[PDB]
């Protein structure tokens, strides 16, 4: 038997302490829970950042410029009438060593109060069919300075002829590397 | 009339991540070890990375032909034969993480130079993004403010697949090498 929903609040991701995670479990339940079809897989990743959470949020909120904190993006365009609002889209030109491929992504969540955003891939990425992702930002006061934790989760289809392990390993590696780039951009 | 190959000229362009004076010390090594024959369907690049570690330590990491996953991303596993020798001509089978079904890249050791700390390999089967990939890594120690500072140079030549542009192939291969050099920094520095 296979799961029908994720339970990421039960498994501590690498890169956070138990005391940090205890403070984040409610946010994982609220924003990082997915229903699962039998052909889907899902993961939750974390990254500590020595920077104020408002600064980190201003970076990951920039839906039109994902290349600032992600690798393997040649360019990203938005329409001439683009609005920073749920339902708007972006066209991402991905670096893959294959011919030019455009990934159309839709902004799903933009919550400035809780500092949560997310997107869905609606066309053009074949390795990651029906990819959907959520990023949340969390500030901690530690001895007079802000320490930020970013949580990033996704759900995605496992292509036919792939194993779940193969798909998860690929998607997890990309997210981990992108979170490392976010660290370099946000920290001073 | 005998044919006249075209060669790369990476000694003429300072790579990002080294200063003009650092690179000036490395140009001879680039001419000696990082020069490829170049056809119109190929592209080639030279990348650099400064590492705050002794060069013998860095060399012992990049010399480990059977364990590339220690300093490279996107490798699930790497196997060598039950009779493997650490010698030019030996091969390794690299299981690559790509989001495609399982794919093995067979790679051959081309250079293993312990005096100059240079190694290199060629992909001889199984990797289609990088057909006829050939790569060289060299390690260079500098005495800098009382400590050894190391520069690693990594270059490649590769075929551009039909339906790809040169820019796209180079952008992909360069990004992979750059990210791997960052992982090498993480492993070598203490």
């Amino acid at each position: 038997t296979r799961p029908t929903y994720t339970t990421h609040h039960l498994a501590i991701p690498s890169g956070v302490t138990q005391d940090e995670f205890d403070e984040l479990k409610q946010s994982v339940v609220e924003f990082h829970t997915y229903q699962l079809s039998q052909n889907q897989c899902s993961s939750l990743l974390a990254q500590r950042i020595r920077a104020p959470n408002d600064v980190v949020w201003s970076i990951v909120r920039r839906f039109d410029q994902p290349q600032t904190y992600k690798h393997f993006i040649k360019s990203c365009s938005v329409s001439d009438n683009f609005t920073m609002a749920v339902g708007s889209t972006r066209d991402v030109n991905v670096i893959s060593g294959l011919p030019a491929a455009t990934s159309t992504e839709r902004l799903d969540i933009l919550d400035d109060d809780r500092q949560v955003t997310g997107f869905s891939i609606i066309g053009g990425e074949h390795r990651l069919r029906n990819y959907r992702s959520v990023t949340s930002v969390h500030g901690f006061n530690r001895d007079g300075a802000i320490c930020t934790v970013v949580l990033e989760s996704y759900v995605v289809d496992v292509p036919e002829g792939n194993t779940e392990e193969d798909t998860r390993l690929f998607a997890d590696t990309v997210v981990k590397l992108n979170l490392q780039k976010l660290v370099s951009v946000a920290e001073s």
